[PDB]
């Protein structure tokens, strides 16, 4: 029952500061504009120790599978080649991506009936809110 409250299908309902987050990460103009328009469905599932997160939108469909605490290589939707580790820290799923001497963190937490996503790159934070589909 690792991650029970995260599991399911979720739909984006609000975003704040996401263009600025993407700028800080280094995403180019055209990608920012099309990615910032996306309204993804996030599908989280667990099978034994393996967690899978799928993000599906008109911009890109991505899928990552991982074991908590065990690093993996990831090609992001904006085409960064990153080394990622996802841990559970006090009930928060913490996803760190490292590439080119940089780092960014994406935190997912359950808050009321929502799944709140916080994206941080240096001093720039963005909040995304998901509801059950
Ligand atoms: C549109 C998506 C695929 C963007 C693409 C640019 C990249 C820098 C960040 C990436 O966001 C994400 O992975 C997840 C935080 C977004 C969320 O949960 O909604």
């Amino acid at each position: 029952h690792m991650c029970d409250a995260f599991v399911g299908t979720w739909k984006l309902v609000s975003s704040e500061n996401f263009d600025d987050y993407m700028k800080e990460v280094g995403v180019g103009f055209a990608t920012r504009k099309v990615a910032g328009m996306a309204k993804p469905n996030m599908i989280i599932s667990v099978n034994g120790d393996v967690i899978t997160i799928k993000s599906e939108s008109t911009f890109k469909n991505t899928e990552i599978s991982f074991i908590l605490g065990q690093e993996f290589d990831e090609v992001t939707a904006d085409d960064r080649k990153v080394k990622s580790t996802i841990t559970l820290d006090g009930g928060v799923l913490v996803h760190v991506q490292k590439w080119d001497g940089k780092s960014t963190t994406i935190k997912r937490k359950r808050e009321d009936d929502k799944l709140v996503v916080e994206c941080v790159m240096k001093g720039v934070t963005s909040t995304r809110v998901y509801e059950r589909a």
